[PDB]
């Protein structure tokens, strides 16, 4: 239910940390990497993952949707718990873990704290193939293809505005527009 | 306990979406139609249903007392599949469903994915006259 | 955990209603009486009572601490659930129910929707005596014994302030001060 | 998931108190001492511990990582009695407790109400060297 | 595990009875019909059906494999318990119940003590088709097709033995031999 | 499933006894009276009651449909204590019990060990008119 | 607790058979092969395995410490399917199985009915070096 | 329920063995000692102890009531299972274990396979005192105090019968009669 949260890093820890979102001091565990790049006092967003139990409720935080994704997916397997999933996530980088998970590197998995011999195997055979659409490379947008379009246009002659004023109108009739397909199509209406 | 949630759709995504409700990202699964209709980046209120599990909580937002109601009704059978639930609610509009559920139309239900003859067949029977007039 | 909440009465119902506290639309059941004296649109405070389950979580609201108290106490008994406890609370007034519960009117209990024959009995034998400190009469403070003190003083001669200015100083050295014990003790220092 | 709660003490009351945390009245049971010390009507932060049950959630606020820590430690035994837990934490100050727990002093624990010889006796054993130096 | 048992009918009952097999007095419930055709004192065989629980173990007895069969099959359905299954079995004859169960007479099912409206339906939709190989007519062998063969042979001329002495030898080379296919084939070797 | 067991009392012993039933030593707990009356080394039939548990089976032999019946009846309440059960059946004869149970006499039940006022008090209520005439 | 049962095969029948063990008809499911080999009307001893369930007991007789052993081994995985168990034991002889299980041969297991690639695939892994030399 | 059993030792094992009582081959675990003094082929009595579970039923056998006693008592403690209880029983002799258990030798307990450090302690603190009436020395009757009486009498003069014929009559009026109290009391009636 709780997936995202914003608040102060109130106080860190070995494998946990506390987020003062609202007026509530939430306590969530996270991967060492993420955990370290975490500094008390500054606001922060966290991709959380609730988790019931038989004695209480648990919160697990992550740097970005990607991570969260694996953590879940990971928990998806029978036998793998938060600790392990966390280990794996705390050991090798997501991207590399995504691949590994897909392909099935029970070898590479073992190669990481919480190093599970046969477990790394189950987790492997178990998610081979079953992994992942947009998850082999951390989603990251470059530059404003829009502006980027213009910027090109300007340097190609066309007085800025002339170029920007029609790049926009282009993104209108067609929101999807890689600078390329955008830029070109401008030359057309800029003949 | 959550029945209604009104806030920003922080991010549509697949079978669900994230709704911001005052510093807290709530994640709800919801009917494909609704799902697509839903425009991210803006506000929205959605009559929801909080569902607990071995894992933990699971929210389900819908556009009205309407869909919600069918969702909940479908949930009380055996193929309680919120999946199936959502399966059905995604394939047939509330009106056709309610009329189908009620007049027990298995010769339709099957549209939903995952609802073979059997399930639907023994879904209508299970709900024989449980589908409230309000349709 | 959740005991109190403030928000709009978003939408009422047969035996339930929704409280839009925060940005969340919480749905809680309440006693018919309380329920009716409830009007969509106006802010309201609710003495809530969470309740886990095996399929979801449930919220039960109440007019005042008193009620909440019984509702719990009620649930305290083996076999009595929210519905019943609610019935009982929805039927006869708290005060009368508090008494009844104490004394043991399995007769009076039955005498109320959800009218349980032997249940009214269990619930009776079961809480006989086990009920309640400050719960035989809805807690309700009268007038500002403080001011009330003064007000008397003024009408007894003493120019207001003279009287108020020392009633306060009296509540200082001694916060607990029924107008009586307060008033008198003023005449002393007002000789 | 709640570990820290900082807000207005809406109402001290008996074995607990109500803390206002942004439009929501949270209710926490807590150690008698703390409890009395606690002045209602003002602000307060309290390191808490959320405990689930058949019934449902139960919060437990304490004044420090300190008490909290002992509370939690005591909770993991068998006489997991948050009652007993609170029983002990109310009778002996964290220092004496931790030193007692650790050096396993049953010849003390019994002060707490509900902790007969047996329980305490088999509480020290259970925690033999589980009481962390930090005392 | 326990399916069959032999012992005295030690003492009967409303819907139960006790079988003293071994030295143990076993107590099993059975269908009224079967139950009535049961008389204390005489040995008897029972087609039993154990059944664990959360408070004890239960034994359900039946006249013949056929019945037992239905009782189980019956229990096979979700929601139908021993009581109901028993009712159904205690009401209409197996054969007719077998048919009904196959075809799906939620109408005929209801038509019987423990008369379940929608239940008779579930039980119906639920076992439609899923019922039963050799279970539409109580298995019952006629006469010794073997001897029967002979008996015919004798009356057809052939001195008894001559006929019997070769019927046997026929059942040898071929155990499966309806009197017909048996008899004929004798005339051949009796030419 | 065992209701009657008839065989040699291989060994009386404390709160139970061992009965030989064709190469198998069965062990039954039973009412003190019966228990003492019982002469070991000889034969005996005893209407029993097999009770399952977390641990496992538990037999309870009694001298008649009579006692058995009360034993079983008492077992269905909450203080299902076959102990309490046996407690009561050991203190009061079936007749007085049945008449007590039925006319709900708590002013007696207490004789049994372990049955405080409360239990007995809320044992009669629980069985108000459940005690079958046959007394 | 039953490991061996030796008595008359009162009636072969389908996926099981009834064995008479001194006035008591025991019913055991068993491997098809064994099953057919089995001649009804005569005696037989069969190393068994008693399995409890929600329903209740379930016996499983086999012809040797051999098959029994594999049956039991297969039972401890996840697709604990005594069905699958029997499925496998019916398709491959103990020797090939044990050698297959052990050398983890999924490129075979699939013969058994109900054992798709996946199951078998994650049956060998589960038993990697659990298959005892004795083959 | 099952406490005693007689049958052949059909086949032994590492920590188990099979008893063919009736026609059933029962499989029960026992203590190594007991286990070893066990030889396939010979009849034997076993002090058994059933034990349900969530996957099957378990049988644990013992040499004599004494042992069985401890095994149970042992299981009585929270955390100690059949294995451990068995270990303990398989390690040190009952008598010594009975004492130990009473007194509380967490030291001596540890001193035995399944050597539990803190467990030996729990088991200790836990049964200290709570152990055992007639269980500090394996119950074992000497000689027929009766005959023994006589035998003395004869050697003291009195012609055998004369002595035996009145020892019996003595055990009659008084079954409880240590040879001593028996013998003497004979001299009286043999004056």
């Amino acid at each position: 239910m709780i997936r995202y949260l914003r608040g102060l890093v109130l106080k860190k820890e070995a494998g946990g940390f506390v987020l003062l979102a609202g007026g509530v001091g939430f306590f969530l565990q996270a991967p060492t990497p993420f955990l370290q790049a975490l500094e008390e006092g500054k606001e922060v967003g966290v991709h959380t993952h609730l988790l019931l139990k038989e004695e209480g409720l648990s919160l697990y935080g992550f740097p970005d949707e990607e991570n969260l994704a694996l953590f879940e997916l990971l928990l998806s397997v029978s036998g793998v718990g938060p600790k392990v999933a966390l280990a794996l996530l705390s050991a090798l980088p997501p991207r590399l873990l995504a691949r590994a998970l897909l392909e099935g590197d029970a070898r590479l998995l073992t190669s990481a704290s919480g190093v599970g011999r046969r477990l790394a195997e189950r987790i492997a055979l178990e998610l081979k193939g079953k992994v992942p659409p947009h998850l082999l490379a951390g989603e990251k947008v470059e530059s404003e293809a829009a502006e980027e379009a213009v910027m090109a246009l300007a340097a190609l002659g066309f007085k800025e505005a002339q170029a920007r004023a029609v790049v926009l109108d282009l993104l209108a009739q067609n929101p999807k527009a890689r600078a390329q397909d955008l830029i070109k199509e401008a030359l057309k209406r800029l003949r």
